[PDB]
């Protein structure tokens, strides 16, 4: 019978040592995010410069266009530039007024904010950085904001070799395969007055709207602060070990799937439900990971519901809604406890390391992190 606590938690050779990024990596991602923010704000200032020239000495559309083709918005297709120029021209005094006072704001979400960003494992796997841009509007164009953020990202891509722009449904994305990193930029709309009033010092989820790229619906009520709050709360409530086991389950997914698998947020939600309803010992994360693995299939089978009550879709669908994908996820889920149990009862440290590395991959190599269990 073996103990795997050091295998999991050691910050040098242990799994945690292999997943957490160094302060340098962490700062390179902050620098990249700062770059994206600066360019977004700059492109908005250029566009607003044009619009301000429109409010002032009213100019012709063909002139507006000529000015637009000189700003970083020149990194859009000639048709998109046409769209931008148009929307800026067709603007009424009011919309233009509101627009000239709009300055985009930013707030990061996902792993990087939760502090659960794992070093990518298999080739193709990358670091996900979601940095949302919030537009303080009342209650302006959807297309105009989408085009301005798009123009910011494409303008940054036109400056760097190996960078790519991908237009996804809930965001515009910048990929950097060579650096194994990618940054999504979802756009939200928030109430202006409440934003200013709170600034002179939390908004209301009911008024935080996520813009959708295509479809009949161009906005949906979605606040990331809900999930962030929920996880932070669950972290204080459960303990410092929740983030660790969440990182471990995510690493497990990253090791069992080169691409795909259950979302990290479903694994997190389930893991928190388990740690909330089952007794465990934080001074032994191997035992805890065994409990978690043991209760995960039963959690994913019943279905995992988002900690956001406004979310109508679940993080993971229940059993009677499972297709090949969810059945595959249930296959691996049900295969993990057998691996931890097998590894626990190995015949040597090296074989225990071999068996336990069947779940998280060959990342931990030091077999001395595994030790005999005390009576
Ligand atoms: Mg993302």
């Amino acid at each position: 019978t073996w103990n795997f606590h050091q295998y999991y938690t050691n910050r040098n050779d242990g799994l945690m040592g292999k997943l957490v990024l160094t302060d340098e990596e962490k700062n390179n991602l902050k620098a990249l995010r700062k770059i994206i923010r600066l360019r977004t704000r700059d492109v908005f200032e250029e566009a607003k410069g044009i619009a301000k020239a429109v409010k002032k000495s009213a100019l012709t559309f063909e002139i507006i266009q000529e000015k637009v083709s000189t700003t970083q918005i020149k990194h859009l297709s000639d048709s998109e530039q046409r769209e931008v120029a148009k929307l800026i021209y067709e603007m009424d005094d009011d919309a233009r007024d509101e627009f000239l006072g709009l300055t985009p704001r930013f707030w990061t979400q996902g792993s990087f904010q939760y502090d659960t960003l794992n070093r990518p494992f298999q080739p193709g796997q990358e670091m996900d950085i979601d940095d949302g841009t919030y537009m303080p509007m009342p209650i302006i164009g959807h297309s105009l904001l989408i085009l301005l953020v798009d123009a910011s990202l494409k303008s940054l891509v036109a400056e760097n070799h190996g960078w790519k722009f991908e237009a996804k449904q809930t965001c515009g994305r910048i990929k950097i395969e060579a650096e194994k990193t990618h940054i999504d930029v979802p756009m939200y709309a928030i109430p202006k007055d409440e934003f200013q009033k709170k600034q002179i010092a939390e908004l209301d989820s009911e008024n935080v709207n996520l813009a959708l790229r295509e479809g009949d619906r161009k906005w949906i009520n979605s606040d990331p602060k809900i999930v962030e709050d929920w996880f932070n709360d669950s972290c204080i409530r459960i303990g410092k070990h929740l983030r660790k086991v969440c990182r471990f389950m995510k690493a497990w997914r990253d090791a069992q799937w080169d691409v795909g698998g259950p979302s990290s947020i479903s694994l997190m939600a389930a893991t928190v439900n388990i740690l909330d309803s089952v007794a465990h010992d934080a001074s032994d994360l191997g035992e805890t990971m065994k409990i978690i693995a043991k209760h995960l299939p039963s959690e994913f089978a019943r279905g995992v519901e988002s900690p956001d009550s406004t979310d109508e879709k679940p993080l993971f669908p229940p059993s009677y809604k499972h297709g090949p994908r969810e059945m595959d996820i249930m296959s691996k889920l049900e295969r993990l406890p057998e691996i931890l149990s097998s590894a626990e009862s190995a015949d040597s440290k090296s074989e225990a390391l071999k068996k336990i590395n069947m779940a998280f991959g060959n990342r931990v190599t030091n077999s001395e992190l595994i030790v005999l269990a005390k009576a």
